[PDB]
């Protein structure tokens, strides 16, 4: 898809959190996805639609270790930018079990930009955080659940973002 999309997944991510500095941490570990905190840096939040939509596990490699085996999955990949300059690829891969509830919402996204603001009645948690870095740049993988729902959200901080 588009080369920062490809970079993403193609880290080689880990459980090993490296002893970075606080605020940088904060950012790494932050238990949402960027586009609220992203915001507070007084930046209109806005995405690019790389590709979404129904997939099954021969698009999810690496993904689907991490998920339920099951017929089908949402993929939404995005760049994510902040007052139109891009500061984040992310890939999310929802599988279809999730899609109950207020997490059907997760296919119906559209433009808008993923957060915990978007689930006003749903516990999120996070099973586990791997980060990893190629070229410069941080990114992160994570289990995430929604009611208890698993869904995969890897991110990738692109060089204008304020981790660097």
């Amino acid at each position: 898809s588009h080369p920062a999309l490809t970079q993403l997944r193609a880290l080689r991510y880990s459980k090993e959190i490296p002893a970075l500095d606080p605020q940088l941490l904060d950012w790494l570990l932050l238990e949402d996805s960027m586009t609220k905190r992203f915001e507070q840096q007084g930046k209109t939040v806005s995405v690019t639609m790389i590709r979404e939509g129904f997939v099954e596990q021969n698009e999810i490699p690496e993904e689907l270790p991490l998920l339920p085996k099951e017929s089908r999955y949402w993929l939404r990949e995005i760049l994510l930018s902040a007052d139109g300059e891009p500061w984040l690829a992310g890939r999310t891969v929802v599988p279809v079990s999730t899609l109950s509830g207020p997490e059907l919402a997760l296919q119906k996204l559209g433009k808008t930009p993923l957060g915990r603001y978007l689930f006003t009645s749903s516990t999120l948690t996070r099973d586990f955080i791997e980060i990893g870095r190629d070229a410069g740049l941080w990114g992160r993988r994570s289990r995430l659940r929604l009611s208890g729902k698993p869904l995969l959200l890897t991110e990738l901080f692109l060089p204008a973002s304020p981790l660097y």
